[PDB]
């Protein structure tokens, strides 16, 4: 044989970042080992600040011509917004990359405050789903003001 055996996927969501240029820092959601530790807590978000989201993933085996990112804004148990994000063709170079979603205002309002469960399924246009999990988003008044 040659080198070590595969028996492992080549593309998996390594982490999720949330830059807002206002909060205390980018919320990093690890998605490789402890995945059930996110359903116990949530990321404090602002009423509706325009924040961008960046998904990270390592590719060290084959190219993924058709990387996609999904996210169902589950609210009160019911879905209120879920869509896919066409990324592009990714090839294995040496390490992982970082996707970047444009602005995204959160739900604001005296009632909008609360935890919002989200279903994200990062899949590729090949024949399966690389990885998928679920994290909640707690909206508040001001995390730094």
């Amino acid at each position: 044989a040659v080198s070590a055996d595969p028996n492992v996927p080549n593309v998996v969501v390594t982490r999720l970042t949330l830059v807002c240029s206002t909060a205390p820092g980018p919320l990093e959601l690890d998605l490789t080992g402890d995945l059930e530790s996110f359903k116990k807590q949530s990321f404090v978000l602002k009423e509706g600040v325009e924040y961008r989201i960046k998904i990270s993933f390592r590719v060290n085996r084959e190219i993924v011509s058709g990387m996609k990112y999904i996210q169902h804004t589950y609210r009160k148990g019911v879905k209120i917004d879920k869509t896919d994000y066409m990324v592009g063709s990714y090839g294995p170079r040496a390490e992982e990359y970082e996707f970047l979603t444009p602005m995204e205002e959160a739900p604001k309002g005296m009632l909008a405050r609360g935890s919002y469960n989200i279903k994200s399924r990062f899949t590729d246009d090949d024949r399966t789903d690389h990885l998928s999990w679920e994290w909640n988003l707690t909206i508040k008044k001001e995390w730094k003001d």
